[PDB]
């Protein structure tokens, strides 16, 4: 969710 890969 933040980014990278999430």
């Amino acid at each position: 969710r933040r980014a990278a890969r999430f």
